[PDB]
């Protein structure tokens, strides 16, 4: 009751912080229901979902982790935050109405040695709701995998998120003959993540678009995928 009233105070005041410190507290207690709860009252007072994602889950996020590597919080607790942080984007994408299909299939993944995948979900929704069909190969995914599923699917976009990029040599071996698969079947390729802040790995991965985060994503879609 308490706490209702001070989180009310903050989503009136639109007050990241505390919106912040509120999701932070139920994500690494691994209180689905109390983020899932959190995130619903938020967009019902008059936040996008795009901007709870960029402006309270990922900095919660990157708070986290910037704790977890200072050992002021164990590994499981970011596992936990995780599970909160899909549990919370689900409910809310589920309920949520999309555009109509736009006849368009997205391919998505994140690279081999790579487990990080929330960016990719979120990713994922956003394509969604702008009426894409989506195909995620989850992450950890092989090159050939993507290749794979591109000569089946012959998808418009390729969609990778990279947070770390453990093998430097056999992604630059791998990806000319996914490059030459992504050209010939027609499909572009975007790009983003933590992992292309590094020159080397980001001219390996050619792309059409690095995207820095969902915003400036959707307006590359608006701009070379125009709804029809
Ligand atoms: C949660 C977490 C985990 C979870 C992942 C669970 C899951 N996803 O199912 C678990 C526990 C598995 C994990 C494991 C590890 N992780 Co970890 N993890 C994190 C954390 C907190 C991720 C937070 C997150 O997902 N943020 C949300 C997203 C949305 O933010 P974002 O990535 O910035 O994405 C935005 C943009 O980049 C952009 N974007 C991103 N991708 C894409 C893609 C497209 C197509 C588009 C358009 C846009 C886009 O849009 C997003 C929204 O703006 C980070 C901390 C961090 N991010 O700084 C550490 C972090 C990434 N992990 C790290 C490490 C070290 C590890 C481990 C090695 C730890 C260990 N010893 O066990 C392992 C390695 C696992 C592996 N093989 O990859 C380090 C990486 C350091 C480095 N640079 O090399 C970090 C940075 C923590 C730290 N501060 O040290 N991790």
């Amino acid at each position: 009751a308490a706490v209702t009233a001070s989180l009310d105070q903050a989503l009136v005041a639109r007050d990241w912080a505390a919106l912040q410190a509120r999701y932070y507290e139920a994500a690494v207690a691994g209180d689905e229901l109390a983020g899932v709860a959190l995130l619903e009252r938020a967009y019902r007072s008059g936040i996008p979902v795009v901007a709870l994602k960029e402006h309270v889950l990922t900095p919660v996020l990157h708070l986290i982790g910037e704790r977890w590597r200072r050992g002021e919080l164990n590994i499981w607790e970011e596992h936990l935050a995780s599970q909160v942080t899909l549990a919370a984007t689900e409910h809310l994408h589920r309920q949520l109405p999309r555009a109509p299909f736009n006849g368009r299939l997205a391919l998505c993944g994140c690279p081999e040695g790579d487990l990080h995948e929330i960016a990719l979900h979120l990713v994922m929704e956003v394509l969604e709701v702008e009426g894409w069909r989506v195909l995620s190969l989850g992450p950890n995914t092989p090159l050939f995998s993507f290749a794979d599923a591109v000569r089946r699917f012959s998808p418009q976009l390729v969609c990778i998120s990279a947070t770390i990029v453990h093998d430097l040599e056999r992604l630059r071996r791998d990806y000319g003959d996914f490059y030459h698969t992504v050209r010939q079947h027609g499909a572009r390729i975007v790009i983003g993540g933590a992992a292309f802040a590094d020159p080397q790995v980001r001219e390996i991965f050619i792309h059409d678009y690095q995207a820095a985060g969902l915003t400036d994503f959707l307006d590359y879609l608006r701009r070379e995928f125009p709804t029809p």
